[PDB]
């Protein structure tokens, strides 16, 4: 059974926390947390560290990183090129499998554009994904879509 080792990185206050709580106990609230699921037919474990806003040693154990922002956070979206650019850097690959997540998609205090964060994931390469920790709206696809992003590269 593959085991899949995921990180959630991002600025202090994004939901890094909320967020893996909602894939683990799918409920709104330790920084390991386990979980097995079956994604396209094929069974796996996911190995989740959640992290602070050991940094070197996760991320060069850390196989996919959910690159997280807050839609209401202006210095959280930019200080995602200081954890992208860390962790390329730890790994010597400018290839890391990594989602964009704009995490607190239910508020209405919207301070970056869907179209802004698109546009930086094309930039990057990388898919974006838009969730509420709160309302569990595409936590599920984000962690999923990073799986399948991992998956992918294991073939490059
Ligand atoms: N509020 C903050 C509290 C402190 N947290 C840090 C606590 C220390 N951290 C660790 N970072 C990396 C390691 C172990 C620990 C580290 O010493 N811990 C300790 C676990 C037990 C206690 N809570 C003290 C923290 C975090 C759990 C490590 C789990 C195993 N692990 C790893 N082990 S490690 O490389 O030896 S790497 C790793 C990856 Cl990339 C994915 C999934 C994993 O399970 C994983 C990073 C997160 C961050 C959140
Ligand atoms: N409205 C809303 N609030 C959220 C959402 N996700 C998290 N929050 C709230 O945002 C605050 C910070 O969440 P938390 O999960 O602790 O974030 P973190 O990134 O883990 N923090 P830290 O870096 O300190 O460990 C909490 O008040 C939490 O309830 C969300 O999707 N929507
Ligand atoms: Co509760
Ligand atoms: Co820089
Ligand atoms: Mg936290």
């Amino acid at each position: 059974m593959t085991e899949y080792k995921l990180v959630v990185v991002g600025a202090g206050g994004v939901g890094k926390s909320a967020l893996t709580i909602q894939l683990i106990q799918n409920h709104f609230v330790e920084d390991s947390y386990r979980k097995q699921v079956v994604i396209d037919g094929e069974t796996c474990l996911l190995d989740i560290l959640d992290t602070a806003g050991m940094r070197d040693q996760y991320m060069r154990t850390g196989e996919g990183f959910l690159c997280v922002f807050a839609i209401n956070n202006t210095k959280s979206f930019e200080d995602i090129h200081h954890y992208r650019e860390q962790i390329k850097r730890v790994k010597d690959s400018e290839d890391v499998p990594m989602v964009l997540v704009g995490n607190k998609s239910d508020l209405p205090s919207r301070t970056v554009d869907t179209k802004q964060a698109q546009d930086l994931a094309r930039s990057y390469g990388i898919p974006f994904i838009e969730t509420s920790a709160k309302t569990r709206q595409r936590v599920e696809d984000a962690f999923y879509t990073l799986v399948r992003e991992i998956r992918q590269y294991r073939l490059k």
